[PDB]
């Protein structure tokens, strides 16, 4: 899977993406589309 984005700018968590990855990642993928 791609890398974290606030990682690389430092905005924000990386682990963020773990969150949603984890409490609903087809959440991500269907709404992405």
């Amino acid at each position: 899977q791609p890398l974290p984005d606030c990682c690389r700018q430092k905005t924000c968590s990386c682990r963020l993406y773990e969150l949603l990855h984890g409490a609903g990642n087809h959440a991500a993928g269907i709404l992405t589309l």
